């Protein structure tokens, strides 16, 4: 097959131009981000209830949807958290893979069947499923330029909805804005003790707004059917709806015959304000808003990212000058650094290869043919991993940079074989093609296959890692199989085409050329010379492999486990949790020393900082900070993220009043709130909320103690002081007060009620009706309140109801339908996370019977990874012998080669423990494109010593001849691969730890498989064909 | 208007015209809230009349 | 009996904002008519199946639902497909062509 | 001749699809603004009868 | 016009301007090809052009 391109090298040189062209025709629609969609699609109800406990919508909202959605197709689990702040969080979650389009339509459609059941006002006020992890591209902010504390933030929050999240949902490429705050809404601030005064109830203020602010479907004079004579229809056009706060305040609540009338603003101060108060945001200690742009699937993300910011900027023109915009979080620089330093790691390492191929052929000539057929392979890999819906993402740059190894090889081996025929023989560059390419051609088959089947199995395994393996690895694989046809058809033809012939017996040389080549014949010779003495000695040789195989086991099971090393993605996680019961004032305080020291520190840029939301829950007393921090150019080490964190709580470890807590990002968007483990206990029993509470004071004494984990907290608000009204429903009633008179003043009064849709200039939002600040600061406000009798009058509450004091839930957690703690942590360092899921295993067992625990999220996919790997490794192993029995015509020599892998797994696992890092799944990959690269050196080895052993040449002289004359192009690769991998390990900055525990690893385990591997392979060979006694 | 008179006028085309209904005269209705409210009447009656 | 503007910013307003950002949209075309009758044209880009958009956009109208008036509701809202292979039209007529 | 060609190509108007003769008008009956439907009907009578 | 006056395209405009957008390299994609045929069957460049 290839002479067929040796004869004819223009067919040759079309293929590899049209995959190339294909290639360059593809760019221009890749898809990038930052990861692929590692984290599985998760979906997320919220569900508002204004002023309605956690337990109140416990047991009244998220409890049914929760029954609704079970049973549903693809489920993985759910979580569900109600606060006492009125919202229901329920996130399904579903395995990875699976379209998240499909997974939100069928939650709408259980949403839909749970909807009967719902009170009337989270309907009116509606439920909203969306997509809490996708690929977020960005969050850009408005705030401030003055700082002004008494900035109303609603106006900045309105400016944004009418001028500028309309444009940029408007956008190509995004495929949701999330704005992530309050609209306007005109607040109808109540005073009970003005209603008290004028004989008013707070349902009587309800109806007027009611009523009296309605949009009037008037209709049209004139219209059909009409009559035969009459001919001018118009329209009638009455105002209903009241635009201004002046105009609110006219809305008579009674008026008397004789002339005088009572309106709103006499007993409510009117104005336009947030529909909802539950969450704040600052931005440098400023009053700013903020919205979380997400990528729509299968779109590239710099050119989306690009686009928002222009558009962003354009809009910045029209902008109040009062009001600045700037983006602090944007996901598409890490990958516009990551493509931009992976292009200049492929180009120094095309460099490298050229120099080293030129500095072993001292012609330039043959050193041009693999720079010209390798990014030909590139082209090729992108089109291919365009057509399967991979993304450009930095894992499929891994893929490039470490395939270009693997890759090369190809060409190193068939360039340098077709030397060494050229020099020894002296052939035309024809007819040494043609005897190099008969020699090797067949082996060449059996590599692409092999290292087809060796990156195959780690595209079957599900989960997260799934998700990783499934890219990189066939990346891998493409990169491969491209390279393997280019060997088969078309770099034969290229050295057919641009090789020069050499003169004959010109191995003397002028310079330093000529110094290499004696020197590099001496290396050889002496090669050759020791294989023939270790050859006869084949027996003590298994002594020293076999240590060679136990260390390997030995540091291998000596390894922590991990799942993905934690990068430096340039925020922290800093939660501010107050004690129980804590106004919003109290955390905006905290809040504010908090921002004003992350100013102090010079390694942050901007700090982003929410108030009334945090991953442990959503609450007044809650609250979370996203400090950005410089660029890596511009900071050194001791400025990293865990640095930084370590010194914001060593700062505010003494702070007094309440909790700030840093922690460093979990390593994968999406799989959780912080890295570590994450444990939900049940009660599958219902043995109630009092027992899980000490159910969980159980877990966390007997695993704080424990010094294997280095923290472990409740995520979620602590149980605070509740104040239980006792309304003696019969004297109510005794006294003419209906339970609904009551209930509605209550409502409204405390928990804010939203009557009617507010028309504010072309935007319906809605009216809501509270009770004033100063009259419902403190609880006697509660008993100052007045209700109407069935006489007219007006009954104070303190007449029938006592206030008693108690403790309850401010958020309840249930996770599969049972109610359950969410308890998370991180293991003590230096300690396997593997290790600390059993002694938590061990711990729970010893909870009372009925309260069960599931992992969740980054534990569960940990869980499942680990289980995977193992069956994983068998099967490539199984096969990669099935496919060398195949090539080989015998089970001997596949044997003989397949004992080589050792030697690259103890070369990966000393580097790896030598610089300590974790059984991460970079490191991982590393490890099996290092034991591809030895299998491809045994073959490069094994087929030319079958080939010598099968043409009568001795078994002993047979080998030692082959390495002999495999002895160059073996090195010649490995030291390609070496300097072409060094930059991934010295890597820093962004992306970093992935691209180290890539570099160290690879560059460990192919040190291994090439500077033992090229001693003991002949070794290997000489004795399995002979204990075997195998025969030509 | 603008636009229709800049293209009209040009003869590169053969016409130009809203595919769409023109401004019509209103009957807008004045309801003196206060005085319907003092003779007793609730909006709510005037508009579910109406 | 609703006019233009007050379909305007009652009902298609509403339906319209929310629809935005909804997958292989090409642009929506709205139009409000004295009539009382709301008339949103969403195209989508050819080659997309319109069973799946459909599919969206009754699962956006249902999350626009909770803001329109009582009387569209009870009224109902309909999404159809305008364009399609129509294949022809039937009609029913009086022979004696009596006006009455 | 590929001067021709080119210049003669770059001279021809461009067209998406050309119209063809599918059986059926449209005609547009439209009033002046305020028009009740039985002027609409005593229009679309003399139309029709033409 | 005056400015905040925005204009777009529909419909039939929308569909004719992608249509002129496209055929300049669909026409040049097409003619590499063939080109690159054409050197593949010839074993020839000369005979291609
Ligand atoms: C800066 C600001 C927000 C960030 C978010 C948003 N979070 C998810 C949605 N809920 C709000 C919090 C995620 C990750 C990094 C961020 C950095």
């Amino acid at each position: 097959m290839p002479l067929f391109f040796i004869r004819r090298p223009n067919f040759a040189w079309v293929v590899a131009l049209f995959i190339s062209l294909g290639g360059l025709l593809v760019i221009p629609f890749l898809p990038v981000a930052q990861y692929p969609n590692v984290a599985p699609p998760q979906i997320t109800v919220t569900a508002t209830y204004p002023g309605a406990s956690a337990q109140v919508l416990t047991d009244s909202v998220t409890s049914v949807i929760e029954e609704e959605l079970n049973g549903a197709k693809n489920l993985l689990y759910f979580e569900s958290t109600s606060n006492a702040n009125g919202i229901a969080e329920i996130t399904v979650t579903f395995q990875p893979g699976t379209d998240p389009e499909l997974a939100q339509v069928d939650v709408q459609n259980r949403l839909k069947k749970a909807e009967a059941r719902m009170p009337q006002a989270v309907l009116t006020l509606g439920i909203q499923t969306e997509q809490a992890t996708a690929g977020f591209l960005l969050i850009y902010s408005l705030r401030y330029k003055d700082g002004d504390k008494n900035a109303n933030t609603t106006a900045l929050a309105d400016y944004a909805v009418r001028n500028v999240n309309n444009e940029i949902r408007r956008l190509p490429g995004v495929g949701k804005l999330q704005f992530f705050d309050s609209e306007a809404a005109m607040r109808v601030w109540i005073d009970p003790q003005k209603l008290v005064g004028y004989g008013l109830s707070i349902d009587d203020v309800n109806n007027a707004i009611r009523t009296q602010n309605v949009q009037v479907p008037a209709g049209a004079f004139g219209s059909t059917p009409g009559s035969s004579e009459q001919e001018l229809t118009a329209t009638l056009t009455v105002k209903g709806t009241l635009d201004n706060p002046e105009e609110f305040a006219a809305i008579v609540l009674r008026a008397n015959q004789d002339g005088s009338r009572l309106t709103l603003g006499d007993v409510a101060r009117i104005e336009v304000g947030s529909q909802d108060y539950n969450f704040g945001s600052r931005q440098d200690g400023k009053p700013a808003v903020a919205a979380a742009v997400q990528l729509s699937p299968g779109a590239n993300a710099i050119q989306t990212a690009e686009a928002v910011k222009q558009r962003l900027t354009e809009l910045s023109a029209n902008f109040p000058d009062n009001v600045e915009f700037s983006v602090p979080y944007d996901t598409s620089r890490f990958v516009d650094v990551a493509i931009d330093k992976v292009i200049m790691t492929l180009i120094e390492a095309m460099v490298l290869v050229f120099l080293v191929m030129f500095l072993f052929l001292q012609n330039v000539r043959y050193t041009l043919i693999p720079s010209i057929v390798v990014p030909v392979c590139l082209l090729g890999t992108l089109t291919f991993m365009y057509l399967l819906g991979f993304s450009v993402n930095m894992m499929t740059m891994f893929g490039m940079v470490l395939a270009i190894g693997i890759l090369v090889d190809d060409a190193i081996v068939v360039v340098e074989n077709v030397e060494r025929i050229m020099a020894e023989e002296g052939l035309a560059p024809v007819p040494a093609t043609i005897k190099a390419m008969g020699q090797v051609s067949g082996a060449i088959i059996g590599i692409t296959l092999v290292l087809s089947a060796v990156f195959l199995p780690l595209a079957f395994m599900a989960g997260s890692v799934g998700v990783i393996y499934q890219q990189f690895s066939l990346s891998l694989a493409v990169s491969i199989l491209f390279s393997g046809f280019l060997a088969l058809t078309f770099t034969p033809a290229l050295c057919a085409t641009l090789l020069k012939p050499i003169p004959v017996g010109h191995h003397e040389k002028t310079g330093f050329f000529g110094w290499f080549n004696r020197k590099f014949t001496s290396l050889t010779s002496r090669y050759t010379k020791l294989n023939d003495k270790l050859v006869p000695r084949a027996g003590r040789v298994m002594f020293i492999y076999l240590g060679v195989v136990v260390l390997m086991g030995f540091l291998y099971m000596r390894l922590p486990e991990s799942f993905v090393p934690v990068e430096d993605q340039g925020y922290m996680i800093v939660d501010i949790q107050l004690p129980p019961g804590a106004t919003r004032e109290r955390t905006s305080a905290a809040g504010g020393e908090l921002e004003s020291f992350l100013m102090a520190r010079e390694a942050v840029q901007t700090t982003f900082l929410v108030l009334g939301f945090s991953f442990s829950g959503m609450g007044e007393n809650a609250a979370i900070a996203f400090p950005l921090l410089k660029d890596w150019s511009e900071r050194d080490s001791s400025q990293s993220p865990e640095a930084e964190s370590a010194a914001v709580n060593q700062h505010f470890a003494n702070l007094d009043d309440g909790a700030i807590m840093a922690v460093p990002p979990p390593p994968v968007e999406g799989l959780g709130n912080s890295g570590g483990f994450a444990l939900r206990l049940q009660d599958r029993a219902g043995l109630g909320r009092d027992a899980l509470l000490a159910a969980r004071d159980e877990v966390l004494g007997k695993v704080n103690g424990n010094p294997k984990f280095l923290y472990a907290m409740m995520e979620g608000l602590a149980e605070a002081p509740q104040l239980r009204l006792v309304i003696d429903r019969e004297q109510a009633r005794t006294l003419g007060v209906s339970f609904e008179a009551i209930s509605s003043a209550l409502s409204t009064a405390f928990g804010s009620s939203v009557i009617n849709d507010f028309a504010n200039a072309g935007r319906q939002q809605r009216v809501v009706v509270q009770a004033e600040q100063a009259e419902r600061m403190t609880p006697e406000s509660v008993l100052r309140l007045h209700v109407p009798n069935d006489s007219g009058s007006l009954v104070p509450l303190s007449a029938f109801v006592t206030t008693s004091w108690e403790e309850g839930p401010v958020q309840v957690a249930r996770y599969n339908g049972y109610p359950s703690i969410r308890i998370a942590g991180d293991a003590a360092p230096g300690v396997s996370t593997g290790e600390a899921m059993l002694e938590l295993e061990r711990i729970a067992a010893e909870l009372p019977e009925g309260i069960g625990y599931e992992w969740t999220g980054l534990s569960y996919q940990e869980r499942v990874a680990s289980g995977q790997a193992t069956m994983l490794f068998a099967l490539a192993i199984t096969v990669v012998f099935l496919l060398l029995v195949a090539l080989y015509e015998s089970w001997a020599i596949p044997l003989t080669v397949m004992l080589i892998v050792p030697v690259g797994a103890l070369g990966a696992v000393l580097a790896v423990t030598a610089i300590g890092l974790p059984n991460d799944v970079y490191f991982k990959v590393g490890l099996i494109t290092v034991i591809g690269l030895a299998a491809k050196n045994a073959i490069l080895i094994v087929e030319f010593a079958k080939d010598l052993w099968e043409d009568g040449y001795s078994l002993r002289d047979a080998a030692v001849e082959a390495a002999r004359l495999r002895f160059r192009p073996i090195i010649m690769t490995s030291m390609a691969f070496m300097l072409g991998v060094v930059p991934l390990a010295i890597a820093t900055g962004a992306g970093a730890a992935s691209q180290r525990a890539l570099g160290t690893g690879v560059l460990g385990g192919m040190l291994s498989a090439t500077m033992l591997g090229v001693i003991f392979v002949p070794i290997f060979f000489v004795w399995v064909l002979s204990l075997l006694r195998t025969k030509p």
